[PDB]
């Protein structure tokens, strides 16, 4: 019976994912067909309305293209529901890239809410996911107890595994699909994502011309929430070992 | 000789933080001397240099302007050791907003390997203060010691205490500090901070012509920094009721 509930849990976020990914969908995507206009507009205008404009005439158009920017629209589309549901996700595993930030006030009072319920629903799912994960992957160092030791190569040996399954390989495939992203800046960018940093400055799916984009989103959103549970195993592993319950232990 | 320890963990990690924000302060800040001059340069020569240019010249000028927003430079300072050292910290609590992001290789690096060895470093420093308020603050349902019920009422009440004290007053507090802010953006902002969402989309202290900035950061770090810890203890709190350990553990 414990298996239904799990299971139940592993549906309902993944729902849950979806109802916000929808939600936000609708709300936010109407503002930015506005927001894109009165960019296209003031856009025309600027070049066709005074071509050789001074210093006071480029800073009050540049104020307005930044502006625009930090909004997740640029001069030069954010919440479709497959890159609606990226942005759900990312806000409840906590990453938070802001290459999407919600423009209405709806959008940005239906986040917080969306989160308070989401980020601890997100938490319990993972603590399911993870446990179970954990152990599955962690009574292997029982099959094989001596016993302390067992666990210290374990862990050692996990880290250097799922480091390079979900690092390298990734570092490598994004080094591939995204053009710019030599494979430093495609590493550099699955740490401070799995991280759960999420400081932006590389989000995947976001090239000129990109083909069968709907998809590579939703891969994504499954690249990260996975490697994010893939961490969480390995953290656990490794809060788990002698040694280290004994330092941790050492300051309560 | 346990109060040692933990002053010591507490000790070592602001360090680590000053460390950084000085690692990253000096690394990082150079490039942005000389990117601040490619804009200011480009920015000169755009306007001077062909006053009514067409479609084509101004998506090449709007392209390396918004290039550089990308990266925390407008065209219209961030790695000072202030703000790197807000940079540092956010990076370890993992919010991340992005407004300042490495630029170098050595500080996208840096970071990486900083962060390898801070994001653990952290928690060990919170579980701790975590710890040790949890009890302070929670060895009180005891001195009312039904039993059960003194904690669903403790807890509600804890809530309802720093949910107020440090969303709603410093949700105030930055309505008044940032200027276009109004009541819902500061409030905003604190949520998806101390969440460790970090859009970035509001970031306090960025204002054209600000007083005191300096501090005004050494204040949010703290500000955000404290946050945390509070909603951790009040999140310790909530997961430590008969209840909830009940309904957790319904899933393993
Ligand atoms: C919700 C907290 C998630 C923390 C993830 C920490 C991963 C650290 C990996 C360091 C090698
Ligand atoms: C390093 C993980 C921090 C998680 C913070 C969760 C705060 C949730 C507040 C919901 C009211
Ligand atoms: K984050
Ligand atoms: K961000
Ligand atoms: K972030
Ligand atoms: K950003
Ligand atoms: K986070």
């Amino acid at each position: 019976n414990s298996a239904t509930m799990f299971g139940f849990l592993v549906l309902g976020y993944l729902l849950y994912l979806v109802f916000g990914a929808v939600v936000f969908s609708s709300v936010e995507l109407p503002y930015e067909d506005l927001l894109r206009q009165e960019l296209r507009k003031l856009k025309r205008r600027f070049l066709e309305e005074h071509e050789c404009l001074s210093e006071q005439q480029l800073e009050q158009f540049l104020g307005r293209v930044l502006e625009a920017s930090n909004y997740g629209v640029s001069v030069l589309w954010n919440w479709d529901f497959t890159s609606a549901l990226f942005f759900a996700s990312t806000v409840l595993s906590t990453t938070g890239y802001g290459h999407t930030v919600p423009l209405s006030d709806g959008g940005k009072a239906f986040c917080i809410i969306y989160s308070v319920i989401g980020i601890p629903f997100t938490l319990l799912f993972l603590t399911a996911v993870v446990q179970r994960i954990t152990v599955h992957v962690t009574r292997r160092p029982v099959l094989y107890f001596s016993k302390q030791v067992v666990a210290i190569v374990h862990a050692v040996l996990l880290g250097f595994v799922t480091v390079s399954c979900f690092f390298f390989i990734p570092a490598a495939v994004f080094s591939v699909l995204e053009d710019d992203w030599n494979f430093l800046e495609s590493f550099y960018f699955c740490f401070i994502s799995l991280s759960t940093i999420g400081l932006g400055d590389y989000v995947p799916g976001e090239g000129y011309n990109q083909k069968f984009r709907e998809l590579y989103k939703i891969g994504i959103t499954c690249y990260l929430l996975l490697g994010l549970i893939a961490m969480l195993v390995v953290l656990e592993t490794f809060c788990e070992l002698h040694e280290l319950k004994k330092f941790r232990k050492m300051f309560y």
